[PDB]
Parts: structure tokens; sequence; C-alpha cells
């Protein structure tokens, strides 16, 4: 399962974020909103409205959220 951080520099909730992804040994991929604007249009065209936004399979979250960051634990 893919895991998505759309991200910002200077971003707390973003570095947050990773952070807390590798403390669980999870595998994911980064992609800067502001060195890629398709993205982040793509972003607000979806609603989101606050950074990091994570998509990951059927999640997708904006902001610092241990708790969803929790449900990316894998299945047996």
């Amino acid at each position: 399962m893919r895991i998505t951080i759309y991200t910002r520099n200077d971003c707390v909730q973003c570095h947050a974020t990773k952070r807390a992804m590798e403390n669980r040994g999870f595998d994911f991929e980064m992609i800067n909103v502001d060195r890629v604007p398709e993205a982040a249009e793509a972003l607000r065209a979806q609603g989101f409205r606050q950074l990091p936004v994570v998509i990951a399979g059927d999640l997708s979250w904006s902001g610092f959220r241990p708790d969803m960051i929790n449900r990316l634990h894998p299945a047996p």
C-alpha cells in the first residue's frame, strides 16, 4: 500500500507526520506541493485546506493526525 505525504517546508504538522511515520517503520513518498503545483491544484480540488495531506489507499486526511497515521499499520 502506497502512502504519499503532500508537504511544504517550514510546516510543523508536516514534519510531525513524517517523524510519526518513521517512528512506526512505514514507507512513504513525499511530494512538495510548492515544487509541484499540479499536486497543490489537485488537492485544492478535493477540498483540502491545510497541510500535510496524506493519501493512503482509501484514506485521505489533512493536518497532523496521529490517530489516522495509526490506521496505516500493516495487516498480518
